[PDB]
């Protein structure tokens, strides 16, 4: 399945190169340009555990999920990931646990040493 499809044709876009990021292209987006750190960015995205025994759908559609690049304001994954995204774009990211919740994980929602799995829309992205 689509996790899958990452582990075997994903690009690393970790910077050490370790596989903690993996990505997949799913719906190219449109032009060149992609968010520099500071940016505002909008997205629409699903994820679940590996063990799929949690997903989440809070912003599948709905309101956009609004967040500034680069600050620290989600996972290193994301910050690491949407980055590389175009406006239009859809991704498919499989995240190892250091670039998410790690050993300790976030209890009881993410459990120690979790990978994790998202489908990400970049719907938009406003400079500061
Ligand atoms: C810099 O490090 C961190 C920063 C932020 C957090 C909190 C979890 C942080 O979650 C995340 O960074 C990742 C990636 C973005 C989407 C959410 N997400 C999650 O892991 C999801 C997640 C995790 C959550 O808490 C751990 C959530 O809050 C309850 C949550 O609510 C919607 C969603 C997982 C849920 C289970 C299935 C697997 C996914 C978060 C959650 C909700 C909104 C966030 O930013 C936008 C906003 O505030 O409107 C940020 C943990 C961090 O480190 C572990």
């Amino acid at each position: 399945g689509a996790p899958a499809t990452v582990t075997e044709q994903g690009e690393d876009i970790t910077s050490k190169k370790d596989r903690g990021v993996l990505k997949i292209v799913k719906r190219v987006g449109n032009g060149e340009e992609t968010p520099m750190i500071g940016d505002k960015v909008y997205v629409h995205y699903k994820g679940k555990l590996s063990n799929s025994k949690k997903f989440d759908s809070s912003h599948d559609r709905n309101e956009p999920f609004v967040f500034s690049l680069g600050k620290g304001q989600v996972i290193k994954a994301w910050d690491i990931g949407v980055a590389t995204m175009k406006k239009g774009e859809i991704a498919h990211l499989l995240i190892k646990p250091e670039y998410a919740y790690g050993s300790a994980g976030s209890l009881p929602k993410i459990p120690s040493n979790a990978t994790l799995f998202f489908e990400i829309e970049l719907l938009d992205f406003k400079g500061e």
